[PDB]
């Protein structure tokens, strides 16, 4: 038998920043969980036990908190560079750090209409993610996300026209409800090194933003015709604003809302245009999934 | 051997309810998670195997849907209570009905600056509850509540005089992180039927919304002396505002933020007036708890 | 206003305790969470700001783990009387304490048929916990219980005889499936102080393993009425076994699985006698509770 | 901009069934939560709302039902390649099936020392999954995998010579407490189609029950120099035991459990040979991965 394929490191480092303006009195928090797993020259530590090879996991917690401490750690993609790019040149038998990284939200709290200097709120569970994987000789492949963006629309959403056979029982709608839960990804362009990476930090926020942007107002206002074909106006936008990304990619779950037939009572009338009353379904779930690139 | 107490019911019956206003085109939608427990003269269905005596599980399931369908949902107390209130009297041997109803965030979105007429996020798992005990003959008694509203502040907390023997080792502090997940009841006054529940309808969400309102500010203001001290302050001002409130209970874990000592790496100074990287500890936690009434 | 109740301490300590047998070389391992919360003269501290009174919650964790350290853990009544006994016997002030703990399976691994002397598997999430609380003057009262016992039989379950009316759809069945997650609590009589409850330390785990294998035997024996008839059944049994349990409840809930009509597709048949494919439902679901008592 | 993938289906579909030994009058029952996501010419859905190309995810979840009362679902490598088999057969545009099967264990009881004809439990929240692509014109690709069995061993277990550096504060050890979830996948040679994978049928249970036993074994056995060390053990036998596995892969969370030192109180002694009572953490954890084939 032979290693193919190692790597390991730490998971589920919680980490938290504050920033402290001395002019102003005001502070900024940042939360996150974070991940790295390295790769490179260590497959004698899994055949001979030979631990010599063996950056502790320890150790990399250690180096998560030290170069929070020393570096700024926003925006998680530039964040993330620095702390990958450390392990691949510290260390010489290590040739690549996968860094993953899950921003927690602490939003600035407003008392009386003014906004508060030191209190924050967690506005729902959404998260803001980053992926960075940094391969030495192969530079630095960022891939940024959203996810746990949960919304809801009670009309403007139809499904019908869709392949039907002895398989088939559901009916064909031009209204219901449409759910889900966002998880949409954009990949950027590869980067040779941090000094590319620190060129573009502008850009990094600015994506986020628009991608959260694009995806409330394209669910809110397509007619849609499908889970598919809402989601592919979402990318579509996303790629147009945005050159530095490659790809865009959207997984949603269609989180069902039933109707509920009460006419064996009293010949009450709750379906079709009538339906007032719906059951949420927690399982199952339709899931759909696509990656869209340029032509 | 006897029963001495019984009560049976479903759990976890989900619901959703859409209002669509014709004039305005504008659509608002609720969605709730609802328990309903029964108590009367049902002993013989576990001594003897009688059925007779059960309303079935089911059927309490069907009930919630069809009071949903010919009531309002909201306020969740008025809901809770009219749901209650069917159980007692159209069984005559059930003599007490338990509903508990957790209501879920759909906030409108705002789309380019305007609310938009059929399109909801869900901002944060922070719940609005309300226990209601409907009971023969002795009224309708309602403990409404908040819950899962996480907050944190950086500063401004502090934690010194405690008591200090052979088991301590915590140091005095003038300046630490607090956070919480703050879970608030208030208990109603005894209504004496659904005719008095519906007479204060307005001073439900009104209270509501005091109690998040006080919550939030008495947090960020405060400058804590302890999470005793703040919690009391909050308890107390809720009372102050609405007269039919009879107690306040809060339950608050504290959960730790630890300060990171690097010196041992170049000697690096992260401790005290230096500390900017903290270690969120996820257990344990402290939890404190109070419960406030009128002297 | 005035504290009108007041009980503050540490939730969710995790604890492990090794024993190492010299002569043998067997060790044996305990895993437990523990919380625990203090009342007493402390309403200074919410209403004045007055810490002195504050036996930090940080200490509370300490003395856990030293009280931990100094005593055997096994059985948890026992671990929990000398833990709650301690804090009303140290703090003048301090006149109750309430002791809650989980434990966790750590199950013995039998390798080639050996028990083997230091490895262990977590053999399903099935807790079993202890609620005690020393209250100055008033003894030691003690709740114990199993929890998270998931189980499933598939037929010998029926359901026909109850109430049927306008709100009821539920067909009535002579065989259908009864899944439940068993939480069953049985309180001791009250325990004058520690040397009592020394006094009766081996009735402990045999009343724990009595109420375990009367559930299981009767759940899989009783040709079922209903889950009341049964759990009442069980209840009866665990009370006739041991004088020093008072009361014996139980909470159950009705996992349902549902038939799937598939007779629209070829008339295929799987309802009935014919029912091979079911749909387990998620939520919502019956939940059945019951106290009994000596007559 | 172009669809460059996509995938989509029905995920979280709840399946039960029962076999009834109408000779013997045993029962048994299989439980599992089903995912199947298709791939095909299907890219006109997401571009211009053509859904004539979409079999509806609800046509799939009935699929599912169907193809169990007409299959068997055991073992599950077999019912996932007759299930998606299905999909690239029926339906001449969709050109991949992938299907993910969680298997969730039933567990006959025993009572009084004779297995139960009908009476399950569920020991242990392990799983058994299965993971199948069904690609036109490329075979049958099955991956296999066993996930949540947790252990510990309370000695045996050491980690020294790792690389020590400025970054580095972990102490050397030899003797530590090592626990962790294991996540085993083996990956089989790809298949024919449907008539190979048929021809293997009885590998596949025998397979599993050699990987969990291997790991069992090697995990009490060893006298580990670190988890990596231990764990191409376990890889190494899989390999050496089935000629139609691949590779074999683990991902094992190292789940801490650190020493309390309490010499601070009265010279209490619990750090190394005396280490007593330990903390279990629940995060960060140290995360190590392989996978490991054939020379
Ligand atoms: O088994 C281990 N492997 C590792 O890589 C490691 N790093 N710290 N502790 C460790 N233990
Ligand atoms: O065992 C049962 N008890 C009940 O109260 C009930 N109600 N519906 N189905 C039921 N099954
Ligand atoms: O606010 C606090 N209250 C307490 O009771 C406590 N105990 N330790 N730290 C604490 N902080
Ligand atoms: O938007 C949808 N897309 C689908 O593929 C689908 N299948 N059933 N319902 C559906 N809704
Ligand atoms: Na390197
Ligand atoms: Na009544
Ligand atoms: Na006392
Ligand atoms: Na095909």
């Amino acid at each position: 038998s032979a290693v193919k394929a190692a790597r390991y490191g730490k998971d589920n480092v919680r980490v938290y920043k504050v920033h402290k303006d001395e002019k102003t009195g005001v502070q900024t928090v940042y939360e996150m969980t974070v991940c790295v797993l390295l790769e490179g020259e260590i497959e004698t530590s899994y055949t001979k036990a030979d631990n010599s090879v063996i950056v502790a996991t320890d150790s990399i917690k250690n180096t998560i908190y030290i170069t929070a401490k020393q570096n700024p750690v926003t925006p998680p993609e530039l964040f993330g560079s620095i702390l990958g790019t450390h392990f691949i040149e510290k260390y010489n038998h290590i040739h690549a750090a996968h860094v993953n990284i899950v921003c927690h939200r602490w939003t600035r709290m407003d008392i009386d209409g003014k906004p508060h200097p030191h209190s924050f709120i967690r506005d729902s569970e959404e998260k803001r993610n980053v992926q960075v994987d940094v391969v030495e000789g192969k530079g630095i492949d960022i891939k940024s996300s959203l996810s746990g963006l949960t919304v809801l629309k009670s009309t403007n959403s139809q499904f019908w026209g869709f392949l039907r056979d002895e398989y088939t029982t559901l009916k064909e709608t031009w209204d219901r409800i449409l759910s889900t839960d966002v998880d949409a990804t954009w990949q950027w362009k590869n980067f040779s090194g941090l000094q590319e990476v620190r060129s573009h930090v502008p850009k990094f926020d600015a994506t986020w933003a628009t991608a959260r942007e694009v995806t409330l107002k394209t669910f809110a206002e397509d007619n849609s015709a499908s889970v598919q074909a809402t989601m592919y106006k979402m990318a579509e936008q996303i790629l147009a604003r945005q050159q530095l990304i490659e790809t865009v990619e959207y997984s949603l779950p269609n989180k069902h809302y039933f109707e509920i037939d009460l006419s064996w009572h009293k010949g009450l009338q709750n379906t079709g245009k009538n339906a007032e009353v719906f059951a949420p379904q927690s399982d199952p779930n339709g899931l759909i999934k696509c990656t869209v690139g340029r032509s």
